[PDB]
């Protein structure tokens, strides 16, 4: 569930927060709307797996596993087993046009899978814009009643570290690890003034990506309804934002700030990008 | 909350502002410092919402003459250009002084008793505000901001601060290690907290959050005196011993600096405080 008041904890021992001496001082770790911004160092596990699991939390993560796509599901599910929410309540949902094709993997206690069957668009870039529009149908279908909170990511990928109940608020975004250093001029945005996703040279707090965002059922289910609306828009106007369904994304998290971010310990490329001393740990990398 | 087209300096990952302080809780609780926030996109959050905040203050018996330059201060400082309502808890609502509210304020004075003792004046509050939260906040307001009289507002006070349930860092112990935070220390208090347990030591003075988390704040630690009294035992610090007993058992969701709770007499203005926004009054 997810609790209208605040939770009670038990007596815990851990080490006290410092005021005057922080752990990360090599990045901002909160935005200018005073959201967190998480990066190792930066919260006590311990802590917030208390409040959550005091909640009985449920958490949903879906996946698109479309056409050739489905080879990537049984590394990307056999580490979420190792590394997501381990000890709370999970629930995969894994989209495919193949269910016979979705790999037998044995789940920890507390945890199950579902395969939904959809269609298959021909274009990948199809396949990834409506994504938003899948995820919002389910919300009203099935996800409303079954879990808490949603994680919505991208497939061709594996956990290699903790991936847990940190995240968890009514809406995050992700920092894309190839723009977490860059000015908002180099940010990949739609830059189309005639586009629904357009966002001019002087605005953007961030690049967010999109193979990893979430929150509560009911933002996720606000958020997604509102890019395949924005998605519809554009084509009905002939027009198909420069980065698809992560166009969008960026244009709804400009206008509704995420109440946490993800840093790019979250979504990495370690092929492309190496291990930067700034990242403490990879946490959900790239498969290439 | 959906916003208009704004122009702002972007946010810079890799050069934070505040490098001398923490910023975030191990619960990924904000902590209120200048440099942290641009009050332009959270005024925007907040007025989206027509958010009115409550603030209330208790001046009972000689405190009333505090009453003038808190208001008039408060006017100047305290959520300028959003809803406001203050709650003036007094023994004596003829000495309220007349003070010129700006628009989208207003201010309603409420009649309680006088206690003998201080103490009892301080700890009271917890069950009056409690009440009150039933009686009128909850319809009326949308966060409840709770605070000393004795105060002056200095500087910028505003939409920053609101959250669900936040408390303050006192400015005495913003630097002390948890083993020299004057909590209650016997076992038999309510308020209880031992050496090798505590976050912060939290300020009495100035609390808030949502009307329905600070009806559960107040309630709790008033139901928490009452247990302590019928043991024959009154904690070390009263009040502010009960909000630190509640405010670790419940984390709050921001804690503010001590620019929020400050006394130049007593501590001067170090180096680590930017602004001082609310202060005691000597
Ligand atoms: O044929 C496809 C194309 C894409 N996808 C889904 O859409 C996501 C985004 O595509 P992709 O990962 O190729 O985008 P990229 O990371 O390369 O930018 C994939 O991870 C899948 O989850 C899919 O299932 N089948
Ligand atoms: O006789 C009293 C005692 C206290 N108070 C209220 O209770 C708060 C706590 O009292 P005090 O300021 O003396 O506490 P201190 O800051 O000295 O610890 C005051 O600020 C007032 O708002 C009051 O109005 N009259
Ligand atoms: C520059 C451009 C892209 C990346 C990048 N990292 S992860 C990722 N994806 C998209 C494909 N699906 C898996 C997640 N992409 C990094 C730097
Ligand atoms: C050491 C001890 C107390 C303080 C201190 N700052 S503000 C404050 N109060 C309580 C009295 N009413 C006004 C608010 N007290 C500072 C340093």
């Amino acid at each position: 569930a997810i609790g209208e008041f605040m939770v009670s904890l038990p007596r815990m021992v851990y080490p006290q927060p410092k005021v005057l001496t922080p752990c990360r001082k090599d990045v901002l770790v909160v935005t200018p709307w005073l959201a967190p911004i998480v990066w190792e160092g930066t919260f006590n596990i311990d802590i917030l797996n208390e409040q959550f699991r005091l909640q009985n939390t449920t958490i949903g993560l879906t996946v698109f596993a479309i056409k050739k796509y489905v080879a990537f599901l049984k590394l990307f599910l056999e580490t979420a087993e190792k590394h997501f929410m381990v000890g709370h309540r999970v629930h995969y949902y894994v989209f495919t046009d193949q269910p016979a094709a979705v790999p037998r993997v044995t789940l920890g206690t507390g945890r199950q899978l579902s395969v939904l069957e959809v269609r298959a668009y021909k274009r990948w870039q199809d396949v990834s814009m409506r994504r938003m529009e899948m995820i919002s149908d389910f919300c009203e279908r099935r996800f409303l009643s079954e879990v808490d909170y949603l994680v919505c990511v991208d497939v061709d990928m594996e956990f290699r570290d903790h991936v847990g109940v940190e995240i968890l608020t009514p809406l995050f975004g992700t920092l894309h690890p190839g723009f977490y250093g860059s000015s908002r001029e180099a940010f990949t945005y739609e830059r189309r003034p005639q586009s629904q996703a357009y966002i001019p040279k002087d605005e953007g707090d961030f690049y967010y990506g999109g193979a990893f965002f979430g929150g509560s059922v009911q933002e996720v289910q606000r958020l997604t309804r509102a890019c395949h609306q924005a998605m519809m828009v554009d084509q009905a106007n002939g027009i198909e934002a420069v980065w698809h369904d992560e166009s969008h994304l960026n244009k709804y998290l400009l206008r509704h700030k995420p109440t946490k971010v993800l840093s790019p310990e979250y979504l990495w490329d370690q092929q492309l990008l190496g291990w930067p001393a700034v990242l403490r740990k990879l946490r959900f990398t790239a498969v290439p």
